[PDB]
């Protein structure tokens, strides 16, 4: 079974949601992958960071074999032995008084516009259906129909209308714009990456996050921090926001929560918001315990291996790296850790889908991500030498051209 | 590590959003459950007919177990090999051109409501946004915005606002609501469940489901099928649609689809709906190599096992029985298969839930939907001994009252 046969057949067989790179991977461990032709490559997409442990941890594949022989699900029905311990763990690890438990990122996003609508209602006092949330243009939280009615990407909502409302869209990065949305009295949240991960790893200015903590909490608004694709040390720190000392009402964690090994994602926020949701009143897999067992796996291998720090490191190294590539070809570098991305000059003739076209033949994979931008963002478990090894694949790459 | 304190510790750091039986399960195999005191279970409600396989199938850890040292998540920007197997598998098993692949059951429910709309709106050529979906009253597909939109239950959506516009809601089992509802050209899609499991397993009139066939039919509308939790054999035929032998257009799966280990979700459809959507146009962990190996075993378990079958005859015996319970106390018993609920005569002294933590005490575990209906829904894989001697605990515990 080659790699022209695996791509016939999810042609044939699968909806035709994605175009990926043309790679068919077999095997990952650590910072590589390998194709069913068995090479070699640098995984410098990480799975969006869920596998920022590296591929197949081998401490979260044991938690996973341990606990699949025991108990997988129960359903919320009754109670599990694991899902307690995994409560205490994260919300001691974060420092919020609750969690509540699903399963993709997308629904951890609409389990905390649910809170803030219900907060907003039952707490802050705005009349019923009146709440509005407020997001960033360019922001990214999946694919049900809410969260594409808050996108600004028209390939993610145009023809799937009509939209959620109570959703209001301003300029990410933004101070001011964020200012004025707030003076209306109707407004329960404001919901924000620290990082723009799928919009092209948009870093805000230094004291946005700041900005948005003090503004949010003039206004009595909810500062949700969608930290799926930027927490648990992708940029080089727990969680985006420790960059600049603030303390969201809520936050979103998700992919690396797992280790890549499982989908488990949280909402993450104290008891004055936590507990407007009451019993009947919200759910889902999510809590199982198995799921359980493996994030709590996957981020004391955070902890442990002490991959915060080395993402910080290693990712000054990248981004310096990377700004020695000529300003003819390469307009900008950006990111935080490990966490980064270039913007390409792209001509007629070549484009970012050429060029990790390229690098895969080179051994390395990465995508684009809008026909100009090009991700770099390898597990966090990489090492100095290997990853002055990619970089040179990357300068040959692109200086090829 | 008792129960009391497994409750105390998740009411301490976990969300307040489920009041479950006061049970606390280590350990499922099979037809049974195990507490934290070592008390042995007969679980009757298998996780929402997430475990029809019964807890733990051998099989499908094995196939779990195999594939986590290989490779569990390199994004859908890239291949991966096993992926397009599963596709071909169960497509070619549901005899549907196409699968999408997500992780649970409500973001099934959204890829359907998404692929109805651009269906409407680029092949039926409804304008852009005055599409409608149609519902049926007591329905159930999860809790995203979108879902609770739909939900005719208060629980769900009060203090959720404002809601999705463009869902319609009609009486289930009345195919003169439906033909009346259908006279409007903008309809794109009605989504119901052959039964409706979370309403109290209410079973529709012989013929609804023919009707509701014909009837999309003849009006250009798509008939979506939520058999998640009906699917799968738990209703003795592989779709509970298979009873009326009715092709719905688009078939949700989920649940089952995993055996319990993994959130697996499916959207199956021909090509003429499925390829509405154009790549970007949506996705998610979905059809990651891992959630692929298990649901390739947890397919094969269900055929290999003959399951729909086993249910079938075993849910025959359950039903007679059960119906040998005086009136005076059990007003109704309803189900097809190995899916069946019971509803009690509720009084001030008791309800639903005493009798719930009374066949607690004896042995069976088994969950209230209504304040009077309870679900009797044991594992597939249970025997008929095994079926007789739960009954008998069921008969105790009801005449104990």
């Amino acid at each position: 079974p080659t790699s022209d046969d695996i791509f016939e057949r999810e042609y044939k067989y699968g909806a035709h949601n994605y175009h990926p790179l043309p790679v068919a991977l077999e095997r990952g461990k650590g910072i590589y992958l390998w194709d069913v032709e068995g090479r070699k490559y640098f995984d410098f997409l990480s799975s969006y960071s869920a596998v920022n442990q590296g591929h197949c941890h081998p401490k979260i594949v044991n938690a996973l074999k341990s606990q699949v022989d025991k108990l997988t699900l129960t359903s919320r029905a009754f109670y599990n032995n694991v899902l307690g311990e995994y409560e205490e763990y994260i919300t001691k690890l974060f420092n919020y008084h609750k969690v509540l438990p699903m399963n993709t990122g997308v629904e951890a996003g609409e389990t905390a516009c649910k809170l803030a609508r219900k907060w907003g209602y039952t707490v802050k006092g705005i009349q019923k259906y009146k709440a509005k949330i407020v997001f960033a243009a360019g922001n990214f939280w999946g694919r049900t129909l809410s969260a594409i009615s808050s996108s600004t990407d028209p390939t993610s909502y145009d023809g799937f209308g009509p939209f959620m409302p109570g959703f209001d869209i301003i300029p990410y990065n933004d101070l001011p714009a964020l200012e004025r949305a707030l003076q209306d009295p109707n407004v329960a949240a404001f919901m924000v990456e620290p990082i723009q991960g799928e919009a092209g790893v948009v870093v805000p200015d230094p004291g946005y996050l700041m900005g948005v903590r003090e503004l949010c909490t003039r206004h009595q608004v909810l500062f949700i921090a969608d930290e799926i694709q930027t927490g648990l040390a992708r940029t080089g720190r727990w969680l985006a926001v420790d960059y600049e000392n603030v303390r969201p009402d809520i936050v979103l964690l998700g992919k690396a929560l797992s280790g890549g090994l499982y989908p488990v994602s949280a909402v993450l926020c104290d008891d004055d918001i936590m507990l407007t949701i009451k019993p009947g009143e919200h759910g889902s897999y999510g809590g199982n315990p198995l799921g359980c067992r493996v994030a709590i796996a996957a981020l004391e291998v955070l902890e442990e291996e002490n991959l915060a720090e080395n993402a910080d490191k290693l990712g000054i190294i990248l981004r310096n790296e990377l700004m020695k590539l000529p300003s003819d070809v390469v307009t900008a570098v950006r990111g935080k850790g490990l966490l980064n991305a270039i913007v390409i000059k792209e001509t007629k003739d070549w484009d970012a889908w050429k060029v990790c076209l390229r690098l895969r033949d080179n051994g390395l994979l990465a995508k684009p991500t809008h026909g100009d931008i090009i991700r770099f963002a390898p597990p966090l478990v990489i090492k100095e030498d290997e990853l002055r090894e990619s970089i040179e694949i990357i300068n040959k790459t692109i200086l090829s051209f």
